[PDB]
Order: structure tokens, then C-alpha cells, then sequence
């Protein structure tokens, strides 16, 4: 049987206490709801029902580019009405998963689970037993089988006791939904249309209701409120931990450790404590990260090592450079092999030429460096007060003294020397060194305060 | 009734191996006893009787501001000993509540609950079940009515296998207080007059002793050395921590996150890994604090961006303004609105104006910023080889080439222009473009090592 | 009786995914292998046999200091072939404890507990119960006592139910090891000579074998992957971190520090949250150091506040120095007392007199800095563009004016001053006052954009 899913997204998420709607707060940088249809297109979703209302603009914005089907739902009159929204696309013959924005970890694997469980004609439903299970709609179980679901506003005492929940996941076909949901109404204590009374009117159809018991409670936890959402965090955070520990990455700590994206790596790779990764790092063999390192859009080659508290963006570093302690890689950034970047040192959409070092107090800029230059402490590349930005040229094999400005636009070529404490305006040829004459006033016999 | 407190704070603390006595050491950046004397003012104590002794000079000097009764125990003779310095200024018809400056983070809420148990006439004592309770006194119960305690070193072979224990805190009548301490002996195994014969002494004079379990075990735990500290020090971030969460503050991880003061926030803030928050902070609407910031004593405006690695003390910052990464806001730094401050700057008694930019290996110091400026990288503010230091002055709309000193006194009018390179020490005026003269030689070729 | 060891420690660790083998992955900082014959020689081994065999170089490399006899095992054919390699050298009256490379973290008092147990002529092992024994050898007694170990892929379906499990260490004398090593056959599942069988032999023999139960289920653990080493390496900072702790060392969160080497220290230390101590560090009585420091091999004095995100190494500071934040101390840094270094300065082999300040952007290298010195902001220590790199000597009583260039190879004498924005690069007098003379254009009426 073909599969398509919907996914409940209309919430406003009040207790989060945000502008934002209840499904765009994020787990590992992108929206939780990101997280659900992902998964729901790893399990072969034909088609993808997004049922969305309030933040309605802000949903469309942040999810501009996801394959789904927008679904406004315009009043949020309960779930079975937001799954209704939806069931005018459902296929007679497909079966439809209800998936929730707002429960992000839930896994391609559990999902497949669920659908191997249900019965033709009939229903499956992901549940999990909770020492408090406030809040939840309780499973009524007659002589061992699932006959109905009552929710914590409807129950009575006795029910109120029941430790096995509902986690509002669900598969049926796409004629039963259709079926069932024109009969459900809303005669209940929150005046809703319940979408848990499709289990009670399966029972009366003599159709079958099989619950799968989730054995990972945080898999299948929703969030309401951000306490909620950061122990979803550290679970998923720790999750991936796991997977790159077992495919050989050294993570010092692992509850130390954010990644907030994706990560290619090679083999002997080492990342010591308190490092984030965002968006999308590639590392090398035998790449070592220090602690306190940013790591956002990078290629890093072989046998690199960062060294503490550096940050680096939108950059590419080739094989066997060293950079940090305390150095910024900004946008544009591209280091050659054997290259060294040191401490206090900003480097921004610039080029730096093989075994080429920038080891102190410096800001790089707009820059080409080639091969074999020394760039010392102080250097700074800077611009007249105009408009726009323009470029610094060095050549290959090209000294910089200490506390040089080279002011753009401007050439350095091959071979050249400047001497330090030097304002370059002017371009410099092929072996020439420029040497700045300072006047100079001594007088003898000062003394200082005793 | 009324209440007042006595808190018993005369301990060495030989184990935490300090030449601090044992109340001064700090939770939350606040000694252990602060966190005291705070729950019994909030508690509606009329008076709070602290019993100092160990340590009394520097309980004096780090405690002087608190509203407190100053009683000394000139030797620690045991716990009712020490209650009964303070006895005399209990009144007859007051209940007294007998609090530890060491066990720090008992409650206003279970302290209520335990002040509307006691009984008339009688005792209300906190007690609680521990899998090792080893070193605490024994509750003795007979037909399930509290009757004694037996301290540790007096306790039989059976008496030592109860569970359930005595935490130290008690409530009963100023009177009553006063008739049962004058019966305490110390004819025990330690020679000490145990505030825990009160119990007893109580039964003696069928009088009634109930004891409330309480049902957080740290919340009633003392700190006897710097691993137990440490353990309060975590349960107290963490329950910091979730409050914040639940109040709409997104933070990362809730685990490495650190709150020693207090925190005013708006919504939408979101605060990454690995932050201290220190002293009296207050951050607006869209805050956004990467990891590794340290905050202390600081106002932020709404939607300010601070970057990871930054570090800021009693500043002020407003709305839209960035800082970061790798910022120092050193006291006295005031930032108006939509500035930037980049990597590697320090700023220290300034005020800068909106819009300007101070971006990169700078030292503002001493100075007043205007508007619209733009202050080059490797800028300077300096002073002559003198006594104190002096002010810098820049208008609106200056630009301050790259590598610039600016030797205090002097003052830069609106819309001048300072090359790079320069050192400025006389004033300049409306519309001024100050550029250095260089004097270079150039030297064909030079032929660099090959 | 006498004591010998044998470690073996020859596996590829195939699962680490790794260029190195299994034992050489580090904990705190050192191989795994080099924890367990540090733990052989304080038992007291008068041998410690090293079984190695895959990445023999690299064994031989990594661990050439270790008082170990090297038995290469040339051919991986089971747990009883490579004690065999080893059988030769043991004394018949000796016990023999066997060990291994990947399980770091047993502790000294364990094995002597272990060692006790064992009975004349017999064996006494180490067994844990585990929840989930899979993959270990598990435990058979009869009536109570021990007689078989059954590896996991040779038991039958009872028999993997048994949840008390070998850790592979034993401890027999040399005599009893030879006679039952060569009754031991191949006739398995893994076709492989297994240590295990010497239990069911030793029963064949009619000698007595006792199971010492450890009832720390980490110290036994071994690492067959990353994932289990990184629980290894957090166990052990814990354990670390908790001794600390009860010497007196204010460690904020035990959860957040490292230890990867040794640290001595004094009274009323205080350690702040995400502090990495490396190689042999020396703290001084009241040493408070600031969040995300890094300080490998150094000594610091008395009263030395380190600040925030500071790096040091190879590194002396005297008492009541000031570090950071952002200071960065690079090897042959020595400080003396009272001297303040601050934020984005680098000082690199040099020496800095009692009472000296570098507060400010600044890199020191090579150089010897007297007393009550003044380093201005922007400093800067260089050299030409030569081959080695010489010295700059600075006597007391110094100031060097913001953004001057120190020149090597030069000597400023006792007293000097030197300007702001100076190029020195003549030696400087006693008392002599340097100043630049700067040449400035001056244009009136110089309207920057509007
Ligand atoms: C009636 C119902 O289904 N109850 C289930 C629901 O309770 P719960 O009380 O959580 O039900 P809610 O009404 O919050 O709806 C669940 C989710 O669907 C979204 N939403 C809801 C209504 C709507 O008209 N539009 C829509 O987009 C909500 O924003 C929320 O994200 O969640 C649990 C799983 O945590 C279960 O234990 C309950 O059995
Ligand atoms: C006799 C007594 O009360 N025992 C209680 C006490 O045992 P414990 O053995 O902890 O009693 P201590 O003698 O340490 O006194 C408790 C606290 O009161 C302070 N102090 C004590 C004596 C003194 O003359 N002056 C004074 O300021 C101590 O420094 C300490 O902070 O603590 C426990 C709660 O943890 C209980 O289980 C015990 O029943
Ligand atoms: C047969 C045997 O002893 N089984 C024990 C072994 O199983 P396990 O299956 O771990 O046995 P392995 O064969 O991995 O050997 C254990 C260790 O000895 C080393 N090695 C092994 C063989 C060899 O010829 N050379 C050598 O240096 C391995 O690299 C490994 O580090 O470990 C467990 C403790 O975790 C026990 O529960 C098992 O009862």
C-alpha cells in the first residue's frame, strides 16, 4: 500500500511565550516541524498534508522550500477537524500517518512499526506507558484489546489512574479516515472534534485497533513549553553524539557537544569539549577541533588542527594548517595548506597562499595572499573613507613587517619586503623593499616619577 | 502567630579545608547563609536571630548589610546550646523556626507547611527518608508518633538501620522553647547539649511532635565540604534554570548554564551553551547570547545580538546593536543603539553613539563617541607618561583610519576624517582631514632568501 | 607471596575505526595501557608483561618509557595464547594478575582484594552482573561455587540468561598458569585457545576457585569502541574531579572540568566552570580561575586570579599576578609577582618583571621586561626579515607608548621612555626620552558624504 501523511502544525503554543507559532521553535537549529516532515519523506510519504493556522505567514517563510501540501486550517477546532482539513487528498487505498509538528524525534523506524501493525480496515496507534500521565488521553483496554482512547478533561477517577497514553500518532486507510471523521462531533468537555474518537467508532464498525507500545519514551514526547523542548534537545543532541562515537569520532564529552546540522568526517578525527558544528562541516582525517570551537559552513582537510576558541564561517582550510588559538575565519575565508593562522587574528573573504603565516594581532580583508608570505603582527588591510570595498594583492614569497597598513586598493608583488610601521599606498614591484624612514626626537636626562 | 528565626551559623567547616567559616562559602555567587536569612525574611520572620563564632570578622564583613540579630557563640557547645543564645529575645506567644546557614536552599513553601503542623504547645520537626543515613539523627517512632531522636554516636545497632532522619529544622512556641532548652543536658556520647532532646522532652510533657517527610531530598541537604556543595550548587542552577525555561527563556542547555544574581528578561531570548549571567542583568525583547558570554551587572536592549566569547561588566547596550565575537565591555562602557563592536575589542568607560562601529583590535578607553563614527581597526586611545587619565572627545560622523592614536586630552569635531597611520595629538576641528606624511625608501632589487 | 603482571594489549580495536591500535586511545589525556601498568606497579609487580601485537611501532613509540617486559604476539590465536607468551618468565611461586590494556580503570584496592581471595593452589577471578550480559563470558555454579566460564558464542540458550559475567581478570600463581596453559585446546566456537577454560580446568584438578563480585560496574568496563571510551573518560574525570573536591578545591561543576595529567594545589582554590588542566599543573594557596581557561604545565603562585578564557603553557606566574580574560601565555612565559597581563596580548619565551603591566593587544616574544614596567597598548616585539630571532631587553622603570615596534635585537635602559607610535630599533639609554616626529597634512573643508 502506497502512504501519504498529515502533520498537525496549527498550534499558537501559548506556554512557549513567543511570537513565534508553536512548531517553528527549533531542535539542532532548524524547526521542529522540519524534523517531522523529513521523517515522513524517509518513510515514503506520496504526499505530505501540512495543516497549519496560526503564524500562518511566519510558517510560510520558514518553510518556504519543504515538499508539502499547505493546508490552512482557519479555526483550530480540534484534531480530528485539523486531519479533515486534509482528507479530500487521501486515497481510498493509501494509508495516512498522523504525525504532529510539535513531536520532532518520533523515527522512521518506530513509523514503519506502527504501519506493519495495522490491520486491514482497520487502525494502528502508537502509545507509551507514563508513571504521570497528566495530560493525556488514556487507553481503554477491554479483555486485553484497545476499544477506546479518553482524554484527561472526559475521564473519571478510575480512568485518571491509567499509566498507558495515547501519543496521538495513528495509521488508517484513507476511506476508513474519511469514513470515521464525518461522524465524529463534539460533544465532550473542551467542545472539540476529537480525532481519539476514531478508536471508539473503529470498535463499533467491529474493526480492529492494534496500539504499538513506543519503548522510547523521549522518541515520541511533544513539546509545550521550551523546558520540554530543551530536554528533546540534549536526547537528540546526545543521539548524535552516539552516532558519530560509534563511527569512530573521538567526542571528549559528548554531552558537551552540539552538532546543529551535518557532519562528513574522516577517520582519527578528535573533538574536544564545548565545540558546535552548524550547518553543513566536512573534516579531514585526522582533523583535531580544541575546545570552544565554532564551526559553521567549513571544509576542513587532513591533518588540520584547530586550536581553542576559534570561530570559523563559510571557510575552506586545506590539508596540515594550523589555526588558533583565538582566531576568526570569516565568510569567504580560504586558507591553502600548510598554512598557519594565529591568536587575535581575523581573516574575512580573503585568500592565503600555501605555508603562509598570519600569526598575531591581524586583520586580513579582501585579500589575496599567495604562497610563502609572512604577514606579521599588527598588519591590518584597510580602505580610504569612499565607497565601496577594494581588494590587497600580495604576491608570492612576500614579507610584511610588523604593524604595516596596506591601504586598497593596492599590489604587492613576488619576492617583496616591507619593512615595519609602514603605510602602503602605493604598489610594490618584484623584490622591492620598502622601508619606512622615521624622525625621531631623543631627550637625555628624562626622568620618570620616583 | 508571629515567627522569627534562628539560624545556626558558628560552624569551622574543617572539611571544606578553607580559611573561610563554613555559611561564607557561596551558591550562586552568594554565601550559603544569604540564601538563609533571604527565605526566612520571605517566611515573614520579625526577627532572625543568626549565632555566629568561627570566622565572626569575616562573617561581619561579608554579612553586613543583612537584617539580622548578631548572637555569638563564644563556644560551640552543642546545637541547643547555640539555639539557646538567642532564647532570651524569643516572645512567649512567636513561633521560632530553626534554620542551618548550611543547608541552604530549603523553601518558603515547605517552611509554610511545616509552621501549619505544629501542633499547640508542641513540636513540628522536617524529617526525610535516606537510602544511607549514616551521620543523622535517627527518627524514633512508637505506633507511628514521633517520640525521640537519637543522634548517630548514641544510636544501637537497630536504631542505626532506620531511614528516616532528622534534617535539624523544627518549629514550636517561643515559650515552649525557652521551658525545654533548660532541660537539655549533654550526659551523651559526644558531651554536647543536643537540640534534639527537645523531641523527647516534649514527649515527657505530652506534649505532641509531628514531623512533615519531605519529599525533596537536596532541597533539605546540608553542605559539609565542597563535593556536597557542589551537588547544592548543580540542583540549584538546574531549578533556576527550569524556571526561566518555563517562563518563555530558550535555553540550549539547561546543564551548562549559570545564573549567580538575578535575570530580568523579555521574550523570544534565547541563550546558547555554556552563558554566565553574574549580579543584576537585564536583557530585552529578541536577546540573543552566543556560547561562552559572560554577563555581569549588564542592561541589554531589545534585539541585540552578542556573539559567542564575549564578556561584559556594568554596560549598558541598546536595542539592535551587535557585539562579538571575542568583545570586551569593560565597567563604564555604554553602547547606544545599532552599534556594532567586533573581535577583539575593548571598551572600557565610554560612551559611543548609534551607529558607530568600532570593529576590530581596538582600545577605546576613557572616551566619548558620537554618532555615525566609524573607528578603524587597530585604533587606540592613549595618555602621555603622566599622573591621571584623560578624555577623548570624538563628535558625529568621524571616520578613524586603521592604526590611529589618539593621545588624551583631545577632541575630534563632527565630520573629520583621520588617515591611517596617524597620532593624533591636537585637536581637530569641524571637517578636518588630518593625513600623515610618510617618508620611505625604496630599494630595487632586494633579493629575499631563495 | 611475590607478584607479577601480564597486560594484554595486542588487538586492532577494528570497532575505534582507528589508525592506531585498541590500547593507545587515550583517557585523561594518556593511553589507555599506560593507566593499567601504572595500576600493575603500584600492586607492586616486580614484572609487568606486555602483550602486543597490532601496531607494534606505534606501541613502541607511544609507550618506550614504560617498565614493561615487550612479548610480541606475533599471531592473535586467543586469551590463553598470549598469557602463554608471557608463561615463561613467571616464577612458580609468584600469583600472576591478568589484565588488560582496554580496561583502564581498575583500581589498585580491587586487585588486592582480588589477590586475597585467591586460595592455594587456586584461582581468584573478577565477575560483575550486568543487566544486559551479551557478549561476556558468563558465570556457571554449581551449588554456589564457580566451575566454568562459557563465552557467549558457545553457550546454549540457558546458559545466556546467566547475567554474572567474567571481566577476564584472574589471579593465579605461575606454577598452577603453566600446568593448566597447556591443557588448553582450540576446540570452540572461535576456534581460539581460551583464558576462560583455566575455571573448568582448575575444577578438573580438584583446586578451588572463588568470583570476587566488583561492585563498581565502570572500573571493570572495558572500551571495545569510542562511544564506551568516552563513558570511561567520564567516569574517570568524575572520580577525579570528586577527589578534588574533598581536598578542598571549589570546583563550580564537577560535570565541566578536566583533568588530563596532574594537579597540585593549595588552600581555597577556586576553579570555574569548563577548565581544562593538562600535563603537570601547580596551583597556590587562593588561585580563582575564570571560565574556559586552559592551563597546561604551568605553575601559579599565590593569589593569581586568572580571568576568562585565558591560555596558558609551559608557563610560571608569580604571586598576586592578574590573567585575562583573552591573555594567551605560550611556552617560556615567566611572570613575576604583581605584574598584569589583559586581553589580547600574547607573550611568547620572555620574561616579565615584578609589578609590570601588558594589558592591552600587544605580542611579547624573546624578550626580558624588568620591573614597574608600562607596555602600551598595540606593542609589538619583532624582528627583520633574517634568519633566527633575537632578543629585546627592556630594563625597570620602563614606558612604551602605544603601538611602538620593538625592533630586535635592542636594549631600552633602566628609566626610558618611548612614545606612542614608535619605530625602535637603537638601543635606549638610561632616562632617555624617545619621541616620533610626525610630518601631518591638514585640509580645511573636507566634507565626508552626506
Ligand atoms: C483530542 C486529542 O487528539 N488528544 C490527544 C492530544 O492531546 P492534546 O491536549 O495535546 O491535544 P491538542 O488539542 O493540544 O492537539 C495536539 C496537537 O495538534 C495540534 N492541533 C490541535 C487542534 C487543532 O484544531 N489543530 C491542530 O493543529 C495542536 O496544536 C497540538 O500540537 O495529544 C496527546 C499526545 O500528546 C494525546 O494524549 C491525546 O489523546
Ligand atoms: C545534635 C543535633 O542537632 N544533631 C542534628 C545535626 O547533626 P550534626 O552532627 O550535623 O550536628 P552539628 O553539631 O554539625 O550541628 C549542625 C549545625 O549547627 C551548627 N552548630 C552546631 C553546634 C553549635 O554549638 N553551634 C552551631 O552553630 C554546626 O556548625 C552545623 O552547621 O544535623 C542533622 C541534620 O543534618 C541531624 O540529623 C542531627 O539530628
Ligand atoms: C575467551 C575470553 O578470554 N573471553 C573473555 C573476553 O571476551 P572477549 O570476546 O572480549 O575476548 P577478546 O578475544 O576480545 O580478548 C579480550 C582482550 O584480550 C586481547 N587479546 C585477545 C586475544 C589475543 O590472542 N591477544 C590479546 O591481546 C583482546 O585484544 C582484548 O583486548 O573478555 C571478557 C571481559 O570483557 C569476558 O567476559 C570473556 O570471558
Amino acid at each position: 500500500k502506497a502512504l501519504s501523511a498529515v502533520i498537525l502544525a496549527a498550534g499558537k503554543g501559548t506556554r512557549m511565550y513567543s511570537d513565534l507559532p508553536k512548531v517553528l521553535h527549533t531542535i539542532a537549529g532548524k524547526p521542529m516541524v522540519k524534523h517531522v516532515i523529513d521523517t515522513a519523506h524517509q518513510l515514503g510519504s506520496e504526499n505530505i498534508h501540512l495543516i497549519y493556522g496560526h503564524g500562518g505567514d511566519l510558517m510560510r517563510t520558514h518553510l518556504a522550500n519543504e515538499q508539502v501540501n499547505w493546508v490552512l486550517q482557519t479555526e483550530q477546532l480540534g484534531t480530528a477537524h485539523a486531519v479533515q482539513q486534509a482528507a479530500p487528498f487521501f486515497k481510498d487505498n493509501e494509508n495516512i500517518v498522523v504525525l504532529y509538528g510539535d513531536a520532532p524525534l518520533i523515527t522512521k523506524e518506530t513509523l514503519e512499526k506502527l504501519i506493519e501493525a495495522k490491520p486491514e480496515n482497520g487502525i494502528a496507534l502508537l502509545t507509551v506507558n507514563l508513571d504521570n500521565p497528566t495530560g493525556y488521553g488514556r487507553i481503554i483496554r477491554e479483555n486485553g484489546n484497545v476499544v477506546a482512547i479518553v482524554e484527561q478533561k472526559d475521564a473519571n477517577a478510575e480512568q485518571l489512574n491509567i499509566k498507558e497514553v495515547n501519543t496521538g500518532v495513528m495509521v488508517s486507510d484513507g476511506a476508513s479516515f474519511k469514513k470515521w471523521l464525518a461522524r465524529v462531533g463534539n460533544n465532550n468537555a473542551q467542545g472539540e472534534y476529537y480525532l481519539t474518537d476514531l478508536i471508539a467508532l473503529a470498535n463499533q464498525d467491529n474493526c480492529q485497533v492494534v496500539a504499538v507500545q513506543a519503548t522510547d519514551v523521549m522518541e515520541v514526547e511533544g513539546a509545550n513549553n521550551r523546558l520540554q523542548l530543551a530536554a528533546l534537545e540534549r536526547y537528540f543532541q546526545n543521539k548524535q553524539a552516539s552516532k558519530l562515537l560509534l563511527e569512530g569520532v573521538m567526542i571528549y564529552d559528548p554531552a558537551r557537544f552540539d552538532l546543529r546540522g551535518t557532519l562528513e568526517h574522516g577517520k582519527d578525527v578528535e573533538i574536544d569539549v564545548n565545540v558546535i558544528i552548524e550547518g553543513n562541516v566536512k573534516l579531514g582525517d585526522r582533523v583535531k577541533i580544541g575546545t570552544g570551537c565554532v564551526l559553521k559552513n567549513v571544509v576542513i582537510g587532513n591533518d588540520v588542527e584547530i586550536k581553542p576558541y576559534s570561530v570559523l564561517e563559510d571557510s575552506i582550510v586545506g590539508e596540515k594548517a594550523a589555526i588558533g588559538p583565538f582566531s576568526r575565519l570569516r565568510p569567504g575565508a580560504e586558507l591553502a595548506a600548510e598554512t598557519h593562522v594565529g591568536n587575535f587574528v581575523e581573516i574575512k573573504k580573503s585568500t592565503v597562499g600555501k605555508g603562509s603565516k598570519v600569526n598575531h594581532l591581524t586583520y586580513v580583508g579582501d585579500s589575496e595572499i599567495g604562497s610563502n608570505c609572512n604577514i606579521g603582527a599588527g598588519v591590518i588591510t584597510c580602505n580610504y573613507d569612499g565607497a565601496n570595498k577594494f581588494k590587497t594583492i600580495i604576491g608570492d614569497d612576500v614579507f610584511v613587517g610588523s604593524d604595516t597598513q596596506l591601504v586598497a586598493p593596492v599590489k604587492v608583488a613576488n619576492g617583496a619586503t616591507i619593512g615595519a610601521g609602514t603605510t602602503i599606498t602605493r604598489d610594490v614591484g618584484e623584490n622591492e623593499l620598502v622601508i619606512t624612514r622615521v624622525a625621531q626626537r631623543h631627550i637625555q636626562g628624562w626622568q620618570r616619577p620616583i
